[PDB]
């Protein structure tokens, strides 16, 4: 099965997924210095008030914070988005040194993990349909840099341990999201794909510019994670990050100059 070690990671995909050479593919590297600012481009309208969490979960690539996606709660319009998209899960991508971890680069540069808040365009009316056309999924993708504690996330971090290895889930309710955002939103966005299989090209990336902080301490209790089910050798859940790739044909535009 595909994974992120030597004999089934990233470059192994495309046997199983041929969309993985496909021509918008993620993640990308950011050069800032292309990137062309769009006076179009709307403010994002991020509305997390009425989030309601229910259950975190090992999936065995990563952990994903699930929400109710039944009605119109969390969701985020505006950007480069026509439309209302609800947010059904998040997750990180992250290294096992600081010195790598996320998917996007920007001008090469690697931060220690990425946030993926994962958005779907409710005219398709459910998930499993909106990853099929190409404007059916938005996802908020945030850097993580490592210093100061973030407060918001230490909750998160505190549940690890109850699902350390594959296959475990647990209760996770009243969690509020808007306690991962920077002070502001702008961003960068270019359409592209799911970074790990099925790798459908079904993306409207907005990458935010700022990072937030996390501290040494709570990026330390990701890496404690294992990739394996419980009763099996242990593997520890670290570099589950997919390479940049190709920009090909592709602009990415910034909404701040
Ligand atoms: N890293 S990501 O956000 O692009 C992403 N890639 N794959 C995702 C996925 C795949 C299968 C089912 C559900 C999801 Cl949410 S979400
Ligand atoms: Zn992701």
């Amino acid at each position: 099965h595909w994974g992120y070690g030597k004999h089934n990671g990233p470059e192994h995909w495309h046997k199983d997924f041929p969309i993985a050479k496909g021509e918008r593919q993620s993640p990308v590297d950011i050069d800032t210095h292309t990137a062309k600012y769009d006076p179009s481009l709307k403010p994002l309208s991020v509305s997390y008030d009425q989030a309601t969490s229910l259950r975190i979960l090992n999936n065995g690539h990563a952990f994903n914070v699930e929400f109710d996606d039944s009605q119109d709660k969390a969701v985020l319009k505006g950007g480069p988005l026509d439309g209302t998209y609800r947010l059904i899960q998040f997750h990180f991508h992250w290294g096992s040194l600081d010195g790598q971890g996320s998917e996007h680069t920007v001008d090469k540069k690697k931060y220690a993990a990425e946030l993926h808040l994962v958005h779907w365009n409710t005219k398709y009316g459910d998930f499993g349909k909106a990853v099929q056309q190409p404007d059916g999924l938005a996802v908020l993708g945030i850097f993580l840099k490592v210093g100061s504690a973030k407060p918001g996330l230490q909750k998160v971090v505190d549940v690890l341990d109850s699902i350390k290895t594959k296959g475990k889930s647990a209760d996770f309710t009243n969690f509020d999201p808007r306690g991962l955002l920077p002070e502001s939103l702008d961003y960068w966005t270019y359409p592209g794909s799911l970074t790990t299989p099925p790798l459908l090209e079904c993306v409207t990336w907005i990458v935010l510019k700022e990072p937030i902080s996390v501290s040494s301490e709570q990026v330390l209790k990701f890496r404690k994670l294992n990739f394996n089910g419980e009763g099996e050798p242990e593997e520890l859940m670290v570099d589950n990050w997919r390479p940049a790739q190709p920009l090909k044909n592709r602009q990415i535009k910034a909404s701040f100059k």
